[PDB]
Order: structure tokens, then C-alpha cells, then sequence
């Protein structure tokens, strides 16, 4: 069992499985079930921007997700990720659809990690390619030419399929914390089109942090957004 | 009465006017007595380094000390400077000695603000210059030319001198937060110095940000850390 | 006689003063006649970027100019700008109308110098502010609140003045090369909106350095781009 | 054959294959044989920085190598690695010994790629991992827990090895050019100690791009350092 933490931006309200019983943003430590959650108004057809923000000092995870109309939802989340993460991870950005579906389309993603007594990686995609050597694909994410991630299967019509699951992680490990560190920050930016014509769009989208070779985990659609095996 | 917002590295405990009864590291928010403090080991000729971040989105500006053998303090604090500070302010470093005198000395600072939707600021000073035009400076403060920046009076001789107050801040203010930005984060870090023969080191040094033309308070050594005008 | 480099997007040939009989990017060392030049399509109504890149150890101040369609200029010019530069500068963005006009829209601009051996400012709006206090404005430039800066006044109906000229300045000095660093380098990229439905759009944008207390010189609108006194 | 693009700190001459004939820095195109040198006077023992600096625009790669003392050497070459580079690389850091030897040691590492039209990549080591997962070591190439990257090998009494030759590449592919990229650009900085007692040090410590699958050349110690098969 990979370890994952995740902000998830949950489209599709699973009240099953402790989702909210409306969209939402949650932080995921270790759970799909979300330590924390905030509602979330989804802008079918429209680009939303989600922030991430940890360091190890204030030890508070946080998200905002926002659009440009600047509806905004925001969570955070008292975690000391030291003590949940190892020591190096990938990251990455998964989503799923289910029953139903949309696009999970990613225009832009930017990370930086640091860790200051400094190391520190940055990347920035503000456009995808084809062949995109720094990424790992994996499920249905592909990138190249339109500039997009497309983190689950859209159809040669532009039709987000259902049932569908993939991520895409940085290919270099980051080394998330180093117990010398002073400060150990992360920050993860990505912007993202989710648009559904369906009865309602899902599943989402996440940003996850995960030790290095996670991988889909086996049936990881709709609800359990391509980051966890099942719904503990 | 400037506003002020800082981190306090308070290397003497005026139990007077609710320091705690050890050197610390504070939060202050508009007022010389920490919202937030932590005790912290200040060791004498020795550089230490302060970092200091806050977004908008967690809404907790924590701050870590730390030096080379790896001794640290933390504080935090749960506070939203959109409620605090000027849309536009400057940031400065700021010292002051007492009865009690040390080095306050700066060997580097750096800044960063970010609103993101991005406007960003960042300087870095490792080394500062004797005319130093990026900096303002006020009360004992100078710099040059061995690459530092003296917040308080030192005299010819390499000594602290006592009743000695200094800052300086960045030239450019810097617009802290913009209501329409999704996160307003910053962050700062400061290495210091603070040396000192004397029975008790005294008062501090911190980081500050406060209204543009903010300036020293008047009779602001010692205890008031250059930072207010008085003790309230 | 304030002392300019400057990068010039130069939209009308006054071939009378040098220009190529094209409009032009240039790169302008201490004269408004370019030492060098490239032809430059501009592309009316149209949003370009032009990057400034220049270090101290290629010694070769580069600029490329470039719209969405792909359609660039590039213009290169060696140089060692430690012999023409004033240690500390301001950097700036200028621009002028004549007997033509156009828009000179700036709609992002961001800065960044390095001194290595690391000093270093790092400054970006993506959108501007009205009252944008890190920016000093001259002659007909504002900002606010369309997210634009104006360099050269607009007409109430949108309409590009003739007979204008503008320029803002990041308000903090910058301190572009100092004898000891290793590398000195800067950068510079804005993007911006000339529109026009004259018969000929005139004058252009420049990205200038200048001495800390540059202003517009007298009647230096149209040609003169509002860096230079005169066209020597 | 691997495609190489380097700077070499180049301590031995090799006047048998084109070095000049004292130490030097060089810009390696393709070939061992610098495109282009500087004498280099090596600082036996004392912590040395390399800048690496190139960008599309003015397609002109340079490199300075300082000390603290302030002696520097630089070398630049205009040359387009857009005709050199596969879009996508690895970048890398390269050192070797031979009948001379010397410590390699790198203290940190950084580099950025940029390409905008903005994709970027960035990291900084300044402190280096026994574990060091996002650096691919090659030959003799260790890190941890002094800290640092010992290209080549070091014997248990800090005794530089002779016939000695390693490299550390990033793990991530740095996709270096892209042809729709308006800038490309790079740069890199090293900080390394090269300390012998042999009657002449040798051979140097290459920062290198090459195809991403490049590894070290066989017998490529001494004079080769580790980029290239042979000397042609
Ligand atoms: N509404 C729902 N809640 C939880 N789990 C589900 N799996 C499928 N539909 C679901
Ligand atoms: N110990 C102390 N506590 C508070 N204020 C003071 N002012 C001077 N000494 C002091
Ligand atoms: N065509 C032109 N060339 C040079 N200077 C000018 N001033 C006005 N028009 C001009
Ligand atoms: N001095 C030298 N010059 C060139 N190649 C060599 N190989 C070994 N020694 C050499
Ligand atoms: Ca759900
Ligand atoms: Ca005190
Ligand atoms: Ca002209
Ligand atoms: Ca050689
Ligand atoms: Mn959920
Ligand atoms: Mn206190
Ligand atoms: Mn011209
Ligand atoms: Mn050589």
C-alpha cells in the first residue's frame, strides 16, 4: 500500500464513504476519506487553479481552489507530513471518473519543494508535450499537443469518458523532508478544466504526494480517484 | 502609531511587560508582547538564521530560528494579516539594545511576496553593500563593507554598543496582500549574528513588516525592539 | 544627461535618425540610434512579449520579440554594460507616441538581476494596480484598473493619444553589477498590446536601465521614446 | 556515442590533444577539444565556483570559474545547441583522474532551464544525500554525509585516487530546447574543491548535457573526463 497524501478536488460527493454530500476540496492523509474538507462550487467547463502550500514549520497543509469568477474554496489541515511521508516522494496529479464523468484536464502544474538549513527542486508545465520526458504517465493520462494533461481518457470527439483513471508524477524524486532541514516547504500549483455535460460531473482531480513508486492502485475509479486501493 | 507585524528574536526577558522569563522568539502582532512566543536559546557569537512564513491561505505566520548545531525554535501563529496590515507595506529587520547590548548583526535577508490569481518581490541580500540603495536605513543602522548589515551601533573596536537601535527595509514597498489574490504568501529569512559579553545579551532582533513609512519609535531600544513606541 | 541602455520595440522608422526603414527592435547603449537593430513585424492589436537577457560574462545584451503566431525578432548586441551603467539603477519600461500613435500597452512585466560570486531582486506584475506604489510612474503612463499599464495616454474611448509619452520605474534601485560578483545578470520580459488605426503606428516600447533618477526628457515623444533628450 | 555539450574545468594540460598547455577552462562541443578555452589558474584546496550561462536568444554559452580570493577565469563560445542537443537531455556533472589526480569534490550544484514562450526546471543542491535519489552516480561518483559529491574516487584517509572517473546526472530529462520556445535558456553553478599533493593535479570536473541515456565513456579518466570515448 502506497503512502499517499493528497488534496483531492472531489466533484462528485461519495457521502458512502464520508464525502461531504456536496463537491468538495479535502486534504487526504493516508485515506480517501478526508481528514478535512471544505465545500466546493465546480465551474463545469471552466479552468480553476488549485494552490498547495505546506511547510514544516507551520505545519499546515492547505488548499485553495479557485476560478476566475473568484468563487473559492479552501481547506487546511494540522499535519506534520514528516511523520506521514517518507523521506522522498513523487508527485503528482491523479484523477478518476466513475458512473460519471468529465474532463480532468490539466493546463498548467508547478511544484517547488525546499528544504532550508538549501535544496530545493522547482518545475514548472505551463504547457504539456507529447513526449514528456519528466513526466510519468500512468492509467489514461496522456499529454502532448493541445499543451494539456489529460489525466483520464476524453474520446477522439472531445467526450470525457467514464470509468476512467491516470496520473501523471514528476520523474525525479523529491526529497520532501530531511530531518536536518530547518524548513521543509512544499508548494504545487495546477490549473485545470473539468467540463462535463453529464448528470453529474466526477470524479476529480488531486494533487498527491506519494513514495516514489506508487502506482494506480487496482480499481481506483470514480470515487477512490486513482490515489488509494479502497475507501478505509 | 505605525502598524507593525513581526517576528521577534528577544534575547532578553523583560517579564515587565510579558516577555516570558527566558530569551524567546515572538509573534508580534501590533503590539510588543507576543501573541505567540517560544523559548528560544540564543547562542552568543553565533549565526543563527530565522525563517519566517505566512500565506493566506493557512493563515499562520510561524517562524523558526535555528542555528548551526541545530537548536531551534518555533513559533506560530493563527492570525490573518488581511486584517492586520496595509494592503502595501514595507519589510524591514529590525534591533535594538538596552542596559544590555549585543551585535545585532544581519549577514543576509531575503524576501519573498507572492499574490497569486502572480505579482511577486523578491530580493536577497548575502552580502550588503556600504551605500546600499535597496535599503533604507534608520537609527544605528549601516552597512558595508565586510558585507553586513550592523542594525545596532558597534563600535571601533567590534563592540556592541548599549541604547542602540537600527533598521532598515527594503526600499520597494511591497503589496502584501490584494483581495483579489487567491494566496498572498511570504516568506523571509534573516542570518544573524548577535554577540555579546555583557552579563545578559540584550534585546533582539526581528523581522518586521509595517506601513510604508513606518519609522524607529521614539525611545524604542532595549525592550521595545525599534518596533513601537511603547509597550501596550 | 541621463544614461539609458535600453531595448527599444520601434514600431515607426525614422530612418531620418538611423532607424532601419522598417519598424524595429533595438538595443540602445546610451543613444536612441541602436547599435544594433533587427526588422520587427508588429503585429497591431496584437499581445507580444519581448525578453531582455543580459550577463556579465557573455557580455551580450539579447532580446527577442514575439507574438502568439510564433513571428519573432531577436536582436543581440556585445556590450559590457559594467562600462556603461551606473552600479545602481532603476529599471524601467517607456514608451512614446508622435504624429503616430498607438497603444503601448504593458500587460506584465517582470525583472529579475542577479549579482553572483548572491544578491538579487526579482520582481513581477502580472497585473497592475492603480495605485501600484512599487512603481514610479512618468509623463502619461498609469496603471489601474484593467490590470494594464499604460505607458502613453489613452483617450477616455480607448483611443491610443498621439503626442504622448510615458515610463515606469520598479521603485527600488537596482544594484546591476558590482565589482566583486562573479556574474552580474539580469532579465527583463514584458508583454504587451500596441494597437493602432492610424496610418502608421508609431512610436514604441522600450525596456530601459537608466541611472537611479532618470526622468522623461523634454519632448521626447514619437523617436525619442522617451529615454533621450535628442537623437544623437 | 553520446552527444556532449560541456564546460570543463580543465587541471592538466593535455597539449598532446589541443588543450593549451596550462589548466584552463573550455566550452566542449561534441569533442573533448574545447571549441573554446581560458587559462584557468586552479586554486590547489580551495573551494572554486563554476557558472554555466546560455540562453536561444543570444546562443552564446558561457562559463566563469572564480575563487574566493576573486581570480577568475571565463570562457564563452557562440554556438545554437538547439543544432547541437537532443531536445530532451540529462545534465549532469562529470570529473576524472589519471597518472595525476586530484580530489574532485563537488559542494553543490544547481541549475535551471527555462523555456518560455513557460516550462522550467529547477534544482539546487547545496548539501548532498548518502541516498541522494534525484542524481543518477556513475563511476566513482559518491555523495553523504560529509555532504558532499566526490566525482571520483577518494580512499578512506582522504587520499585522491589516480585512474578515477565519475559523474552525478539529475535524474529528471531537462527538456533543454523546444522549438515553438521563444527563450531557451540554462544555467548552471557548481562549487567544488579540487585538492591534490601529486606533482600536478589532474584532470578536472566537467558540468556536461548530453542525450539522456549518456553514460560514462570507456577508459575516459585522465584527460577524456568522463564525457567522451576518445579524444577526436
Ligand atoms: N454515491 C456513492 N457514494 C459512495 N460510494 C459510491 N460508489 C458509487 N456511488 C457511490
Ligand atoms: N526586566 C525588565 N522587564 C521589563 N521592562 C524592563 N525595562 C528595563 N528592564 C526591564
Ligand atoms: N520619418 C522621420 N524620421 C526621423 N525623424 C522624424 N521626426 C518626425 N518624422 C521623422
Ligand atoms: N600530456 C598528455 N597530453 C595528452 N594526452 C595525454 N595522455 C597522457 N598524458 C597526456
Ligand atoms: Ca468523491
Ligand atoms: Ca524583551
Ligand atoms: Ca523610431
Ligand atoms: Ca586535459
Ligand atoms: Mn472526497
Ligand atoms: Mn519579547
Ligand atoms: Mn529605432
Ligand atoms: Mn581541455
Amino acid at each position: 500500500a502506497d503512502t499517499i497524501v493528497a488534496v483531492e478536488l472531489d466533484t462528485y460527493p461519495n457521502t458512502d464513504i464520508g464525502d461531504p454530500s456536496y463537491p468538495h476540496i479535502g486534504i487526504d492523509i493516508k485515506s480517501v476519506r478526508s481528514k478535512k474538507t471544505a465545500k466546493w462550487n465546480m465551474q463545469n467547463g471552466k479552468v480553476g487553479t488549485a494552490h498547495i502550500i505546506y511547510n514544516s514549520v507551520g505545519k499546515r497543509l492547505s488548499a485553495v481552489v479557485s476560478y476566475p469568477n473568484g468563487d473559492s474554496a479552501t481547506v487546511s489541515y494540522d499535519v506534520d507530513l514528516d511523520n506521514v511521508l517518507p523521506e522522498w516522494v513523487r508527485v503528482g496529479l491523479s484523477a478518476s471518473t466513475g458512473l460519471y464523468k468529465e474532463t480532468n484536464t490539466i493546463l498548467s502544474w508547478s511544484f517547488t519543494s525546499k528544504l532550508k538549513s538549501t535544496n530545493a527542486l522547482h518545475f514548472v508545465f505551463n504547457q504539456f508535450s507529447k513526449d514528456q520526458k519528466d513526466l510519468i504517465l500512468q492509467g489514461d493520462a496522456t499529454t502532448g499537443t493541445d499543451g494539456n494533461l489529460e489525466l483520464t481518457r476524453v474520446s477522439s470527439n472531445g467526450s470525457p469518458q467514464g470509468s476512467s483513471v491516470g496520473r501523471a508524477l514528476f520523474y525525479a524524486p523529491v526529497h520532501i523532508w530531511e530531518s536536518s532541514a530547518v524548513v521543509a516547504s512544499f508548494d504545487a500549483t495546477f490549473t485545470f478544466l473539468i467540463k462535463s455535460s453529464d448528470s453529474h460531473p466526477a470524479d476529480g482531480i488531486a494533487f498527491f504526494i506519494s513514495n516514489i513508486d506508487s502506482s494506480i492502485p487496482s480499481g481506483s475509479t470514480g470515487r477512490l480517484l486513482g490515489l488509494f486501493p479502497d475507501a478505509n
